[PDB]
C-alpha cells in the first residue's frame, strides 16, 4: 500500500497472509474454512496465516493453517486478468474471535463514489521498494466505470472496477494482490492489477466480487 496508514494490530480481522515460506499475497476469510484471493496468486503449497499484524514476529494471535484445496475460477484468463478470483479451503476450521473474523459477501454491487478500505503488506513505494512488516490500510473511493475505462482503454471488463485517486500518490501495490476491498462492511473487491503503483491517471483495478457470489456459494456448498 502506497500512501496509506498503519492499520493497527488485528483491526482488519478478515485479512489473511498467504505464505509459501514467505508472504506472497493477501486474501480474505469468508467463513471458518474458506479464503478468497486472486487467481494470479495461485501456487501449490500454501499456508494461510490468520490473526497477523507483524508477519515477521509471533505476537500471539496468529493461526497458521495449511490449504487442502485451491480452486481457480473456471474462466480465469491470465493474459487479461479477467475473472481474477480463487477460493482456498483450509485443512481445519479457524477459531473465530474478535481478532480473527470472517467478512460478509455482498448482496448488491457497490456504486461509484462509495468509500472502501484496502489493506495489505505490499510495497509502500511507487519508485523503489520498501516492504512493511505490519499491515497497512488505505481508504479510497470506487471510481466511475467511465473514468476506469478512460484510464485503461480496451482493458476493463464487466468483472473489474477501479478504485483510488486519479491524481496518484495512494494505491495498492506489489504484495497486496489478493487482498480485500471492503465497503460498508462487505467484501466488494480483490486487489488484482494496475500499471505501476500510485501513478497519475492509473488507478488500481479490482476484481468485482458481487459478480461471483453465486459461484462462491455453490462451490463452498459442494467442496
Ligand atoms: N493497484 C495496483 N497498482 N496494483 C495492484 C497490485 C499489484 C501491482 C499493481
Ligand atoms: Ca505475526
Amino acid at each position: 500500500i502506497v500512501g496509506g496508514y498503519t492499520c493497527g494490530a488485528n483491526t482488519v480481522p478478515y485479512q489473511v497472509s498467504l505464505n509459501s515460506g514467505y508472504h506472497f499475497c493477501g486474501g480474505s476469510l469468508i467463513n471458518s474454512q474458506w479464503v478468497v484471493s486472486a487467481a494470479h496468486c495461485y501456487k501449490s503449497g500454501i499456508q494461510v496465516r490468520l490473526g497477523e499484524d507483524n508477519i515477521n514476529v509471533v505476537e500471539g494471535n496468529e493461526q497458521f493453517i495449511s490449504a487442502s484445496k485451491s480452486i481457480v475460477h473456471p474462466s480465469y484468463n491470465s493474459n487479461t486478468l479477467n475473472n481474477d478470483i480463487m477460493l482456498i479451503k483450509l485443512k481445519s476450521a479457524a477459531s473465530l474471535n474478535s481478532r480473527v473474523a470472517s467478512i460478509s459477501l455482498p448482496t448488491s454491487c457497490a456504486s461509484a463514489g462509495t468509500q472502501c478500505l484496502i489493506s495489505g503488506w505490499g510495497n509502500t513505494k511507487s519508485s523503489g521498494t520498501s516492504y512493511p512488516d505490519v499491515l497497512k490500510c488505505l481508504k479510497a473511493p470506487i471510481l466511475s466505470d467511465s473514468s476506469c475505462k478512460s484510464a485503461y482503454p480496451g482493458q476493463i471488463t464487466s468483472n473489474m472496477f477501479c478504485a483510488g485517486y486519479l491524481e496518484g500518490g495512494k494505491d495498492s501495490c506489489q504484495g497486496d494482490s489478493g487482498g480485500p476491498v471492503v465497503c460498508s462492511g462487505k467484501l466488494q473487491g480483490i486487489v488484482s492489477w494496475g500499471s505501476g503503483c500510485a501513478q497519475k491517471n492509473k488507478p488500481g483495478v479490482y476484481t468485482k466480487v458481487c459478480n461471483y457470489v453465486s459461484w462462491i456459494k455453490q462451490t463452498i456448498a459442494s467442496n
